[PDB]
């Protein structure tokens, strides 16, 4: 491949980044922000300013990787450093996380990365016999409530009940604890939402006019002091509920305090937060796929469970080919977290489809994942949601290009890499979610709107089996 100069520029100090931030949030939106510049520069690799800049991030300058050939450099821990860049070119105050740099911010070169990731692997393994029954019980209650709401209002808001369901499910599955039996009662979603806002506001729009939003959430950090008492309520819940997991933390040589803040983060930010994005997005894409797809899913799911004596098991799920494929297609089409960063550790040569680009040690690399996973030089019908895309031997090969977990779907998270520690769990619960929908319903209709995280979704019909 020819070596090309990396196109793009950062504009003037102060005003360049501000204009780019306006495009990103208001005048273009993320997808068109990136696509318009791919067109202008005739390149899927280019220099661009990323939010937040202002007084939140020291340096907004990145090299963007916007195709599925260049993007995977972001996974290579021998090429990129992954320290303090979970959220990009700024890091939320450690005052938001008990004074600790939490696992997700740690480079694999840091010894506590191995210890803490092992702790989460244990959490997940130890929960294995609780996941199915607790998912089925909590999500059954959710669909009961949605049917109730639909009967009253003619529509049922998914997100504002499903957030409670997700936390209750996680508390019961991971910790054998029903939040209703604790001081948290039903408050957890509100507490976590506020705390997440204090962490991620520089990256989000909350729908307000830019004249309000820009000074309020895009210029300076919200003060961590204002969420400390809410966080303490969460901390005490984890400290008191996570006894069994804290025993393993002790054996791994992690302090009780550090383990607790890490369990809180993994459960509330990584898991509950990721589910908050993923589940409504899944309802949106599956809804749009139409009733014929719904009927095919219902037929497969119900037939398979019947073949399994009515027992839903991991092996039964492996028979649900369309279901597995639909879940992967949600993850490919609409990666729940679009932004992955990595700082070049050394000088690199980054290959794209038609050229290679040289980057210097210290440059911040950034990838907008949807452009890698909807790359038409990798996927046919790239901008179409194709339920059956991953069905069969040939379809399954394409899983190497599904990147939602910050690594190929064909690869395994390890203590040596920065791939999502919960990769198998996410894919499992996403499958269980589809299964619970279509064991109950033949088909459904939805109404859709915007949300600061993910999508706002109402059900307008739920056709019972
Ligand atoms: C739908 C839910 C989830 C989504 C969308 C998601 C997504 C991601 C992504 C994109 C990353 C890469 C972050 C980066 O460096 O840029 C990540 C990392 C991580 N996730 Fe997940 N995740 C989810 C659930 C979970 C669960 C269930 C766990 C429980 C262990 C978890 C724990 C972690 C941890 C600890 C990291 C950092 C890994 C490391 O430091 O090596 N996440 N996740
Ligand atoms: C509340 C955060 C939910 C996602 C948790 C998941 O485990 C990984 C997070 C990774 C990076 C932190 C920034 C998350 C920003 C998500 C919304 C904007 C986007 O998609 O880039
Ligand atoms: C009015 C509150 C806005 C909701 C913020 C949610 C961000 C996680
Ligand atoms: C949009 C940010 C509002 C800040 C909330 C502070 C109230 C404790």
């Amino acid at each position: 491949l020819p070596i090309r100069n990396i196109p793009g520029n950062y504009g003037l100090p102060i005003v360049g980044p501000i204009k780019d931030r306006w495009d990103y949030f208001y005048d273009q939106g993320a997808e068109e922000f990136f696509k318009s510049r791919i067109r202008k520069y005739n390149s899927t690799v280019y220099r661009v300013n990323m939010p937040p800049g202002a007084f939140i991030a020291e340096n907004p300058q990145v090299v963007a990787l916007l195709d599925g050939k260049s993007f995977p450099v972001l996974f290579d821990v021998d090429k990129v450093e992954k320290k303090d860049l979970l959220t990009g070119t700024y890091m939320p105050s450690t005052e938001l996380t008990g004074g600790y740099r939490i696992l997700s911010y740690l480079d694999p070169s840091e010894p506590k990365h191995e210890k803490l990731k092992n702790l989460l692997f244990f959490l997940l393994k130890s929960s294995r016999n609780r996941i199915f029954p607790e998912f089925q019980a909590t999500y059954s209650e959710l669909f009961d409530s949605l049917e109730k709401e639909l009967s009253l209002k003619g529509k049922a808001d998914f997100g504002g009940s499903s957030d409670g369901t997700a936390f209750n499910f996680l508390a019961r599955a991971f910790y054998g604890t029903n939040p209703a039996d604790t001081k948290l009662k039903a408050d957890a979603p509100g507490l976590i939402t506020k705390w997440v806002l204090f962490n991620l506001h520089p990256l989000l729009s909350i729908g307000l006019p830019r004249v309000i939003e820009e000074p309020l959430i895009h210029t300076f950090s919200l003060p961590p002091a204002l969420v400390k008492s809410d966080y303490q309520r969460l901390y005490e819940f984890f400290l008191e509920s996570a006894g069994e997991i804290l025993v393993e933390a002790d054996k791994l040589g992690i302090s009780r305090e550090e383990a607790t803040h890490n369990l809180l983060f993994a459960t509330c930010f990584n898991t509950w937060g990721g589910m908050k994005i993923l589940f409504p997005n899944m309802v949106k894409r599956i809804g749009r796929a139409g009733h014929q797809v719904h009927n095919r899913l219902a037929e497969e799911i119900r037939s398979v469970i019947k073949s399994n004596g009515g027992e839903l098991t991991m092996g039964a799920i492996e028979k649900m080919e369309l279901t597995k494929s639909v879940v992967y297609e949600c993850l490919r089409f609409e990666p729940p977290v679009t932004a992955q960063y990595g700082r070049a550790k050394k000088d690199l040569v980054i290959e794209s489809h038609d050229a290679a680009f040289k980057v210097k040690a210290g440059e911040m690399l950034y990838g907008y994942q949807p452009l890698a996973t909807r790359d038409p030089k990798i996927f046919d019908r790239a901008d179409e949601f194709v339920p059956e895309r991953f069905v069969g031997e040939e379809g399954e090969k394409l899983l190497r290009h599904v990147l939602w977990s910050n690594g190929p779907e064909t690869e395994t998270p390890t203590v040596g890499n920065k791939q999502c520690a919960g990769k198998d769990f996410v894919v499992l619960v996403a499958r269980l979610f589809v299964i619970e929908i279509f064991r109950r319903y033949d088909s459904f209709d939805i109404e859709v709107g915007t949300s600061p995280l993910g999508s706002s979704v109402n059900f307008s019909s739920l056709r019972k089996a």
